């Protein structure tokens, strides 16, 4: 009960900032997550014995893929922590409990392949879940881990609070399907501009939570330039392995996944920042003004990718 996690001074300070990198020491990541839960939620939100056993089971069910790994889970959870901390009063006790857990779990048992590759391969998951294939799997795996003996971190919630939190996590994880982001943001953009956006409207909260999940999932583009650049190597390492597997099925991959078209990475990063990243953090900043540092970091990284093209790096 009286057992806090404490971090070294530099981590204690930097963890509060949006651009924090969780570092290369894997054994510290569980403590960093527990720390974020305690400060975001309370030392009482979860039984520490059960949380610690949940965290270690979730870690075990992430695979050794270049990008969609345990480090990504904790990175995405930290970005959600930074959003929740800078927006204290806008979120309920259940939402703060649910969203950190959702982020940690959002990519459980990822194999390093897109929903498209699963469909073209005719993977069994593509028969079980026709849309948002991996995201439905990620939620399935989250529920399975919650049902292991001694892993139910939500046991002290009423039957209805339990159903509400599982429904927050499910929508949260489905929302990380980027195919769903474009529509969700257009709708949020229209509602904000015509003044109809209402945070007591549950269907509106869902949309806002969806956008927070996309913002946290993409937070690679909001770090300091060297973190951003080095994470892009991991992202492409997965994409180019998928492109290799497309070629093996006799299908030309899209250029993003073709290692033969490495040279076009800088131009492709420009399209992505302009088409996805900047619009994402712009709509989020309009809805939650204290998330502006993410939009500012994202614009800085757009400018760095423009310098790569112009041969200055
Ligand atoms: C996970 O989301 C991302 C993040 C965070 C960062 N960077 C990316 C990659 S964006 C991207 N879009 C394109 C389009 C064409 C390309 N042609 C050749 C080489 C790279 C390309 C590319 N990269 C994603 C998808
Ligand atoms: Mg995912
Ligand atoms: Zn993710």
């Amino acid at each position: 009960g009286l057992m806090q996690f404490t971090l070294p001074v530099r981590l204690c300070k930097e963890i509060e900032l949006f651009h924090f990198d969780i570092g290369p020491f894997e054994n510290m990541w569980p403590g960093i997550f527990v720390y974020m839960v305690h400060r975001s939620c309370g030392t009482s939100c979860f039984e520490l014995e059960k949380l610690c056993r949940f965290i270690m089971s979730v870690k075990k069910n992430y695979r050794r893929v270049p990008y969609h790994n345990w480090k990504h889970a904790v990175t995405v959870a930290h970005c959600m922590y930074a959003i929740l901390q800078n927006n204290h009063t806008l979120f309920t006790d259940l939402e703060r409990k649910g969203l950190l857990i959702a982020c940690l779990c959002h990519d459980l048992d990822h194999r390093g392949f897109s929903n498209s590759y699963l469909q073209k391969f005719d993977h069994p998951l593509a028969a079980l879940y026709s849309t948002s294939t991996m995201e439905q799997h990620h939620f399935s795996q989250t529920v399975s881990i919650l049902q292991l003996e001694g892993h139910n971190i939500f046991s002290t919630l009423s039957s209805s609070e339990y159903e509400q939190v599982l429904e927050i996590i499910r929508k949260a994880i489905i929302a990380t399907d980027l195919a769903l982001y474009f529509g969700n943001r257009k709708q949020l953009e229209e509602m904000y501009q015509t003044g109809s956006l209402n945070l007591n409207n549950q269907s509106h909260r869902d949309r806002v939570i969806g956008l927070m999940m996309t913002a946290c999932d993409l937070c690679s583009v909001t770090k300091l330039w060297p973190v951003t650049k080095l994470t892009a190597n991991d992202i492409y390492a997965e994409f180019w392995a998928e492109g290799d597997e497309m070629k093996k099925l006799g299908i030309q991959p899209i250029p993003m996944m073709d290692r033969d078209k490495k040279d076009e990475v800088p131009q492709g990063q420009l399209g992505f920042y302009n088409a996805v990243a900047i619009p994402c953090y712009t709509t989020l900043t309009q809805i939650l003004p204290p998330t502006e540092p993410l939009l500012k970091a994202c614009r800085d990284n757009l400018s760095q990718w423009e310098k790569v093209i112009r041969g200055e790096e």
